């Protein structure tokens, strides 16, 4: 109206009809449920959007993610000839929108313009409104919904019941839209004092207030200004659930059927992918999706068998990821704690500990209820069975309890530590048993100091001196110290400073490696083993979304040739249990130039820094195209997606395989190509530690491509591997400075 209330006065009508409406946007821009999509539609509909206010609005898309609201608007953009009214941005900002728009049937009113993109987009929309239809169909399980849902039953002329087997892409996505849619000192002398009061009151805009009305500068600046506390909000923070529960019966609970069958992993993956972007999350989209997840979890929480039969951890690790997400912090965490009912899961593994660790992460950090919810998990912890496993992880809990809780875990941990009052090695073992989890355990340094308090068995440690190892438990501690170095809590260093009973050990210069399991895994042979290792490297993702991708490549890696070895390898491994549960015969491609990547030895030089650049050049290696293994190619994309070093680690093995592939090619090319890395030494150039990585490939040469055309000096074999100046590598080795290698590389040199 006040806009409808409105030359210089049309410029003022611009101020009064428009810039006020623009000002009016800032409030829609301000609060919530903005639904300025209606306004924005009206803004276009009134031509009140005509200012390139989107530019002004970009500040909100700045306050937001970019066109995130534009995306977010879709629900209302859908709700918005309201859509012909909504039509403004199709160029000015479509298939999913069409899929969102696909609801004309409940038809061709949508599908007319389908051809206007393509008439076969009926595929392109197939699930998404079918979801809305399924929603309506699930809503048909409730009325006037069934009307449009009957009107949707009409849409069903097409053949997609087969694609309905492909369905549940969207499965639960629609929880809101049907059901509660979008439902929300001397330094202070040296530095300053804060100024709040009447120093506040201790406090022209002609063109200014015009530049206020013009530019719409201030109110977005205002609206952007308020964009200021770290609170708890999700700690502080719709029954399609019935309908969600409902339409399963249409196929008779194919959700239950797919549960192990589709494994839901994709959906689980989606469930993560679902969560992905939300800053609305406060209670909102994520906290909504969280609840949705929490529900979806609770929903997932239904299945006793098929879900663990998909895999419980291939699920539950998501809970860990959720825990990670939880760690990434929400009182909703208690659902996990609730999920930590998990009695049919009662066999659950140190992911539990890791979780318990993650649990302990908040332990005293928590809010009392959460802390109670923790204490609950701690009482869930208090459950007796598999106590050793508990006793295994138990250690910090005492300290954690001690932090409280005081005996609560402690007495239990004591009870765990009452497995026996053994220390010297035992604590050492406990320190050896301190080897489990992620960044800050932080506890047993005290215990170590407490261990330190018993110094007698240092004599035993002395008496222990017959051997080749275990002071390096210190080194482990050092490694542990080295571990999480870049992370927070330097107090670890002070914790490490509880290692100060110190300096006296002996009988090695340097550090040591790990993963006898890999050596156990070294039972596996062909670089399929390296794959099986890479499978570990795959299993090295338990990790995270958008790293989530290669899980396909993993499932892609699950190809029978692989899977056979995997089946062969389906004897031993623990995560594999999740994997052949989760994942578990493939294809290959051609190329032209073995010379394709040749000059990239400059870029493969990672000549430029950010060896992600060289890792791009490592992608460039993946880009260098031939298959020793397609299994190489198998990740090669998700590899490029991967942590490239993590990938590029194999890239050497790949390169080794590529060497193993390369006949004269790298044999020639590596002469040049490696010469770059060799040349990378030049003039004291700058390459770091991917330089070492670049070096590290030598290890594969020193080991994997040590196998190359094998020869008696395996040097010769590695020379067979090698473009072979270790004399060159020496400088690198010297640059690497890490002598045992270097000297070896030198000894090689």
């Amino acid at each position: 109206r006040m806009l409808a209330a409105e030359s210089s006065r049309l410029l003022k009508a611009l101020p009064l009809k428009l810039q006020q409406t623009a000002f009016e946007n800032a409030y829609l821009k301000a609060q919530e449920g903005m639904r300025e999509m209606s306004h924005s539609a009206e803004n276009p509909e009134t031509l009140d959007e005509i200012y390139n206010r989107k530019s002004v609005l970009l500040t909100l898309i700045a306050v937001v993610l970019s066109c995130s609201p534009i995306c977010e608007k879709q629900a209302l953009f859908a709700l918005c000839v309201k859509k012909v009214l909504e039509k403004v941005s199709e160029t000015f900002g479509m298939a999913s929108h069409l899929d969102y728009l696909v609801l004309e049937w409940l038809f061709i009113l949508l599908n007319y313009t389908n051809i206007e993109d393509f008439y076969r987009s009926c595929y392109k929309v197939l699930i998404p409104h079918l979801v809305i239809r399924s929603h309506f169909d699930e809503v048909k399980s409730i009325q006037e919904d069934w009307k449009s849902l009957l009107t949707d039953c009409f849409p069903k002329i097409l053949v997609n019941i087969l694609p309905y087997f492909a369905y549940e892409g969207t499965r639960d996505s629609g929880m809101a839209q049907q059901r509660e849619t979008a439902t929300k000192p001397e330094i202070v002398v040296e530095l300053l004092m804060t100024l709040h009061e009447p120093a506040n009151s201790s406090a022209l805009c002609d063109f200014s207030g015009d530049l206020d009305p013009a530019p719409p500068p201030h109110f977005p600046s205002h609206v952007i200004k308020a964009t200021a506390y770290i609170s708890n909000c999700h700690k502080t923070k719709k029954s399609p659930d019935s309908y969600q529960k409902i339409l399963l019966a249409i196929c008779e609970q194919a959700a239950e059927t797919n549960n192990v069958y589709k494994k839901h992993r994709i959906l689980k993956i989606y469930h993560l992918f679902v969560s992905l972007l939300l800053k609305d999350i406060k209670s909102g989209l994520g906290g909504a999706w969280a609840f949705v997840l929490r529900d979806v979890i609770y929903t997932l929480i239904h299945y006793i068998n098929q879900r663990p039969s998909c895999i419980m951890d291939v699920s539950l690790r998501s809970f860990s990821l959720c825990c990670d997400l939880l760690s990434q912090v929400a009182l909703e965490n208690h659902l996990h704690v609730i999920v930590g009912t998990l009695i049919p899961l009662v066999y659950e593994q140190v992911e539990v500990q890791k979780q318990v660790l993650d649990l302990l992460k908040y332990l005293v950090i928590d809010n009392k209820d959460n802390e109670n919810l923790y204490i609950t998990i701690k009482l869930l912890d208090p459950f007796p069975d598999h106590v050793v496993f508990k006793d295994l992880r138990i250690t910090q809990q005492k300290i954690k309890y001690s932090r409280g809780l005081e005996e609560i875990n402690h007495f239990l941990s004591v009870s765990v530590y009452d497995a026996l009052p053994l220390t010297r090695l035992e604590g050492l073992k406990d320190l050896r048993r301190q080897l489990e989890l992620h960044k800050d355990q932080m506890v047993d340094i005290m215990r170590a100091s407490q261990d330190n308090p018993q110094d007698g068995i240092m004599v035993k440690l002395v008496v222990n001196l017959l051997q080749l190892s275990k002071m390096a438990i210190n080194h482990t501690g050092e490694k542990e110290v080295l571990e999480a170095v870049g992370s927070c809590l330097g107090e670890v260093g002070p914790i490490d400073f509880s290692t100060i009973a110190i300096q006296h050990s002996k009988d090695a210069s340097y550090t040591k490696a790990l993963k006898l399991f890999e050596d156990k895994e070294l039972q596996w042979t062909f670089i399929m083993l390296t794959y099986l290792n890479n499978t570990l490297v795959e299993d090295c993702v338990k990790v995270r979304s958008a790293a989530v991708t290669c899980l396909k490549n993993i499932l892609a890696t699950k190809t029978g040739h692989s899977f056979w070895e995997i089946y062969k390898m389906t004897t031993d491994p623990m995560l594999a249990y999740l994997q052949p549960f989760r994942t578990s015969p493939l294809s290959e491609n051609h190329d032209i130039w073995i010379k394709t990547l040749t000059c990239a030895f400059l870029d493969s030089g990672g000549t430029k820094c950010e060896i992600l650049q060289l890792l791009k050049p490592m992608c460039e290696v993946k880009t260098d195209f031939c298959q020793t293994v397609l299994p190489y190619l198998i990740h090669d994309i998700l590899l490029q997606d991967t942590n490239e070093s993590w990938r590029n680690l194999l890239s050497t093995h790949v390169q080794g395989f590529f060497t193993s592939c390369l006949r004269h090619f790298s044999q020639t090319s590596r002469s040049t190509t490696p010469a770059n890395l060799d040349s990378e030494s030049e003039h004291f150039f700058r390459c770091c530690l991917d330089k070492k990585s670049q070096r590290t490939m030598l290890a594969v040469v020193d080991y994997m491509r040590r196998q190359k055309r094998p020869s008696s000096g395996t040097i010769f074999n590695d020379a067979f591997w090698l473009d072979l100046n270790y004399l060159e590598v020496a400088k690198v080795a010297q640059s690497c400075a890490a002598h045992f290698t270097a000297l070896l590389y030198a000894e090689i040199y």
